[PDB]
């Protein structure tokens, strides 16, 4: 925690050159706050988001230490399900004009979500990979629908050029006591989408989650070998 920046309301970690965690938390009374992260990358004169924060001022606070601490900027976010945790700051993204992005079902379910759709949709191959007409000038970012999981709709991110892959809500922490927020996902399906986010990036030895700090590849065996147990 000692390269952790504390900005408003968020805590942001640098985790490569050119990569960046952002947290937000959700204060929830008697359970305490939760966090969530996304990350932000910069790639060459222009920044890239993988996920809102939990609100619009909250996200907002995001393009503000972008502006501040980058400089650059953001030509897109992609947004990994239709959870308030990863969209609910889409008005603050569409507001600044930034081009916004996610799963063809994500912004089909977001209505139905309490949420607002991403402004473009991605569309997924039969073994999971983006359609690259789909996800046009996404540099880095390789993006990957793994099957259904912790939702339907969610999809992961690996980041070219690094050894980091984001596992969204998919994938918990080696040290996980549970599967997190199983209301809406597929139980039967689980534990093979997350053995094929694992196959899809094979090298990436850092795995970023939304719920807790980035952890080694043991958190893809150890999620799989819960959801085993479904
Ligand atoms: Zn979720
Ligand atoms: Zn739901
Ligand atoms: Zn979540």
């Amino acid at each position: 925690e000692t390269g952790d920046q504390r900005f408003g309301d968020l805590v942001f970690r640098q985790l490569a050159p050119n990569v960046w965690q952002h947290t937000s938390y959700l204060d929830m009374p008697g359970f305490g706050a939760v966090a969530s992260n996304g990350l932000i990358v910069r790639d060459g004169g222009r920044v890239l988001v993988v996920d809102t924060a939990w609100t619009d001022d909250q996200t907002a606070q995001i393009l503000n230490w972008i502006k501040q601490e980058i400089n650059l900027p953001v030509a897109l976010a992609v947004v990994t399900h239709a959870h308030q945790d990863k969209m609910g700051g889409m008005d603050a993204l569409h507001a600044a004009g930034i081009a916004t992005y996610a799963n063809a079902l994500s912004n089909q379910l977001a209505p139905q979500e309490g949420l607002v759709a991403a402004q473009h949709s991605l569309t997924f191959a039969a073994n999971g990979w983006v359609e690259p007409a789909t996800a046009p000038n996404f540099g880095p970012l390789k993006v990957f629908y793994p099957g259904p999981g912790h939702t339907s709709d969610n999809i992961t991110v690996g980041i070219d050029g690094t050894d980091i892959a984001f596992g969204g809500c998919l994938i918990k922490d080696s040290k996980a006591k549970s599967l997190g927020n199983l209301g809406d996902a597929d139980t039967e399906h689980y534990a093979a989408s997350a053995r094929a986010f694992g196959a899809a990036f094979p090298k990436a030895s850092m795995i970023v989650m939304s719920h807790s700090a980035p952890d080694s590849r043991a958190a893809i065996t150890h999620t799989a070998r819960m959801a085993d147990k479904l």
